[PDB]
């Protein structure tokens, strides 16, 4: 189709509307559905205290 990488390639294929979105685009453009999972690992967490005894 087109030849000439302006910045950085990496288009992601949406799942909700199955539309083609560009990497630069934070979220979808067709359905506008958020893609950034932003999931939190089940890893443990404790109160942040003094690193040094
Ligand atoms: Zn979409």
């Amino acid at each position: 189709g087109s030849s000439g990488s302006s910045g950085d390639e990496g288009y992601w294929d949406c799942s909700v509307c199955t539309f083609r979105n560009s990497a630069e685009a934070f979220k979808c453009m067709m359905c506008d559905v958020r893609k950034g999972t932003s999931t939190r690992k089940p890893r443990p967490v404790s109160q942040s205290g003094p690193s040094s005894g």
